[PDB]
């Protein structure tokens, strides 16, 4: 509808794929070459289903910070016969709070859904179902159950993964350029 909107289906369409885990299906961010993030609580694999085709997984990381804290990002290199456009230029360096976020889902239950979810929090910590959890920014939308994995956008940006919520609020790990040197 504008160029919020613009951006974020941009991203969709080209760096999107939907991955399956035993533990449900999720968007999944597509960042360079075969590297892709996702939730840690999919908890990937050896094997995992992109787009619905069988897909060996070459390496694994679940993130955490330097104080040994979980991130929620798992970053997962993909034995995919395809590369991803390299959009590493739209991550930011910083950890910082944000205006006019968009949310971007893209599921067999959520096909080609975008939320405009307003001002996005740097919050911090966050007791994540149980887990301490740091660098989760926060934005106020009832987000559900099917949106994790979710991509947060603004007009320029591509600045985290959606991961949880409390039923008024929603929860995204950070995305930094520094994860993704090489
Ligand atoms: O400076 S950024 O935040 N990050 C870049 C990562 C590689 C070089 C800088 C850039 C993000 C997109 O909007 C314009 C600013």
């Amino acid at each position: 509808m504008g160029p919020g909107f613009d951006f974020a289906q941009a991203i969709m369409k080209k760096n999107t794929v939907i991955a399956r885990t035993e533990k449900g299906e999720f968007t999944m961010l597509g960042v360079y070459d075969r590297v892709a993030v996702i939730p840690t609580h999919a908890s990937v694999g050896e094997i995992i289903y992109i787009n619905d085709v069988e897909t060996r997984v070459l390496d694994a990381c679940a993130l955490r910070d330097l104080t040994d804290t979980n991130l929620e990002i798992t970053i997962v290199k993909l034995d995919r016969n395809q590369k991803f456009r390299d959009i590493r230029h739209f991550l930011p360096r910083c950890e910082d709070d944000y205006n006019d976020a968009v949310l971007s889902v893209h599921t067999s239950k959520f096909p080609n859904m975008y939320i405009p979810v307003g001002q996005v929090t740097n919050y911090g910590f966050l007791n994540l179902g149980g887990t301490p959890t740091h660098r989760i920014l926060m934005y106020n939308f009832p987000t559900r159950a099917g949106q994790c994995g979710g991509v947060v956008t603004t007009t320029g940006k591509v600045i985290g993964i959606h991961v949880g919520g409390n039923g008024a609020q929603g929860f995204a790990a950070m995305l930094l350029h520094s994860y993704f040197t090489d």
